[PDB]
DNA sequence: GCGCGC
DNA sequence: GCGCGC
DNA sequence: GCGCGC
DNA sequence: GCGCGC
């Protein structure tokens, strides 16, 4: 027996690839609950969509099925369906094998917020069954796996389609005996699907739930412009949308801002589409230059006088909801853990700084009125925040 | 052909070996490859050191930052086991070059452990221009060493002798400076996370020594979580005694000490098996639903609150705490958010630490009702003034 | 100067 | 509240 | 009720 | 401010 007076070469164990997801599935999904459950959505529309990113496919399709699996499919080009290097075929690798991809630099996409090679891999060892179909040069193909990521077939020819039809249909069952729910929520999906639909100029996204029969898709000529409008929708607005882009040595900038007379700091970022919630690098660099560029304009014109001091980064933030979607290429693209919940590529942050700051600082210049404004509105949040600071320590 | 967006086919698809892996997407092991990132791969080397001391092996473990900058850990643990492995090499190797391989899976050979992924050791290894081992078992001391991110340039031989008795583990590693946007050590992030890591290892010495600049500290502690809280406390007045609770629920163990400042800042710091979450998770929101209810309670029944009164914000009592949660988390049951174990996802540590802490506070207000009627009042005044806050923010709009 | 993390 | 690094 | 994550 | 889950 194995115990800690008998502690020798057998209680070393080494876990095979899929079976170490089945055993740790915090380590790549972050929990096991219901927003661990909807992150294996989110790991096969990410693929979806960098199909889309590299140019390929204007419809990605989610359904829900009325035995509460999941199905997601594009028009993009389909996974390869030859034999593998190593002696399975390359549907297979994708599925089983961890960091197996073609996002590592390659060539075969674009920026894609995919790179660690384990998403489709950790659904299908976190699912009960999982089957995939690729359309591709006039044929189906199909391969079905199950009890966590088991091939039960080969990858074999189903079916024919038109010749110039191409792409990849997902369908797995989430694994009942590693969630805590196994129910798909369609406001959530819905929400998140949403927001894809935002950084996809002319991409349809759509969601279907077959449990209930409802139905709702998203598309949007505009980008983060329209995406801030649809922040500020129930709200009043005190500015209109600006926009600024801009490229910088392979990255790509874009943010829109605007103002709704809340005192709420609404800032969403986003990393080759992927949503990064906590922010990283980039949304430092967009922090950093509104607030530079806001005090050196405030300071320069004199409405913060020789004695005043600074305002701070949440004074300029007061009701401020912005958007901000970089494109970072992989060789500089750096994620904190597979959530990808924060960007960590050091490049960003000056990148997008110095982008925003040009172009801020040049809208101000040419809007002295609208930069009068929101400087005024900026140093009647300081006050209040002061006011506040002052009745506190009185209290007290 | 080359591979392009327009040949997308098997060549474009490449598989990564473990370490190749870790090397090529490093933030999805340690977070980042910044000052951060750095020291987390002390902490991997310095974790595996605890979890021997939890198990009950070992009373020292001494860290030294070498005049080359590389770095060494030495325990006085049961060592790696010295033999051959089933998978075809030998276990130190296994330990050091497969990921998801180790002695934390549940088989038996560690107790509560804060490894459980697999992966610390041969990250470390993955990250580092080159890594040795030396352990001490069976009178004979091994050492193997790795380059270039793993690779193994010796095998695991015999380099000296040791008495019969003797065992331990010692690691040394140079980070590699590819990866890394800084190498250098800094000893004062490495001494205060030593020093958290000596409060929860009952008399367990702890040591640093910094070969750079001839500087050393060590760290020793007998009372736990309630030295740790008076630590938290030192620079600032106090308003209480430590209070101390601990129990025990199904194989899980809690231990809490909190004391109030003078001050208005919360600080509360939580552990799982010895592993700081910095970010909390499902043993702290048990800590501080625990406390906002038993307080209210307590406050309500006392008619300090009167009927028309509304309960205080979980803020309102935590102004001027400081506040160490420790707990033992059973392999069965552990689970973190990623490799970095920033937060604690183990839905059974929720209702664990609210129930032994509700019961424990509860009966502590009946007890010490003088001290509970003035920590009561101290919330109801910290309410005030944050509503003085809030009215005046408002009217200022 | 600035955001960030302690 | 303060040092760190961009 | 409570903390948490929108 | 509000729903979700403990
Ligand atoms: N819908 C798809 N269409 C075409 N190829 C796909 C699709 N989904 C996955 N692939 C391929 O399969 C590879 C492996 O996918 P996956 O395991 O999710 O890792 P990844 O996208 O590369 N990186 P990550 O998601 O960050 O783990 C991808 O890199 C693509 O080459
Ligand atoms: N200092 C040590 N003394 C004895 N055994 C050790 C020591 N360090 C590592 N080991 C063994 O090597 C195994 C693998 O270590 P490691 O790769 O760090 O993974 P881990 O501790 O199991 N889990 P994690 O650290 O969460 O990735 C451990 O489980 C132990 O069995
Ligand atoms: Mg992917
Ligand atoms: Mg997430
Ligand atoms: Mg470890
Ligand atoms: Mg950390
Ligand atoms: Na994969
Ligand atoms: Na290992």
């Amino acid at each position: 027996e194995i115990n800690i007076n008998n502690y020798n070469d057998d209680a070393i164990q080494v876990l095979e690839g899929l079976d170490a997801v089945r055993k740790r599935p915090g380590m790549y999904i972050g929990s096991t609950d219901g927003a661990g459950l909807h992150h294996l959505v989110w790991e096969i529309v990410d693929n979806a969509v960098d199909e889309a990113l590299s140019g390929f496919g204007d419809r990605i399709d989610v359904t829900i099925n009325k035995d509460g699996s999941l199905t997601v499919q594009d028009h993009g080009r389909g996974m390869p369906t030859g034999m593998h290097a190593m002696g399975i075929p390359t549907v297979e690798v994708i599925f089983t094998i961890l960091h197996a991809g073609g996002k590592f630099g390659q060539g075969g996409y674009k920026t894609s917020g995919g790179l660690h090679g384990v998403g489709s891999s950790v659904v299908n060892a976190l699912s009960s069954w999982l089957e995939v179909e690729i359309t591709r040069d006039g044929a189906v193909y199909k391969q079905r796996f199950e009890n966590g990521g088991k091939p039960v077939t080969t990858l074999k020819k189903i079916g024919t389609a038109p010749k110039s039809k191409t792409g990849t249909k997902v369908t797995f069952m989430p694994d009942a005996t590693i969630f805590s729910t196994t129910d798909f929520k369609y406001n959530t999906i819905s929400e998140r699907l949403n927001e894809s639909a935002f950084l996809l100029k002319n991409v349809t996204l759509s969601l279907t739930d077959k449990r209930t029969d409802e139905a709702i898709e998203f598309h949007y000529e505009n980008g983060v412009q329209d995406f801030v409008s649809y922040l500020n929708e129930d709200k009043e607005i005190l500015t209109p949308v600006l926009y600024f882009e801009g490229e910088d040595n392979g990255f790509q900038v874009e943010v829109a801002l605007q103002y709704n007379d809340g005192f709420s700091d609404n800032i969403l970022s986003f990393v080759n589409n992927v949503r990064t919630k906590d922010g990283g690098t980039h949304e430092t660099g967009l922090k950093s230059a509104i607030t530079k560029v806001m005090n050196d304009y405030a300071r320069k014109t004199g409405l913060l006088k020789e004695k005043d001091k600074n305002l701070e980064g949440s004074d300029y933030r007061e009701g401020l909801a912005a958007v901000l979607s970089i494109l970072v290429p992989e060789e500089h693209l750096q994620f904190e853990g597979q959530t990808k919940d924060k960007l960590g590529s050091p490049l960003a942050r000056p990148v997008v700084d110095g982008i925003v700051a040009d172009k801020l600082t040049f809208f101000l210049m040419e809007n002295g009125e609208l930069a009068s404004n929101l400087i005024r509105k900026a140093i009647k949040a300081r006050d209040a925040r002061e006011a506040a600071r002052k009745a506190r320590d009185e209290s007290r």
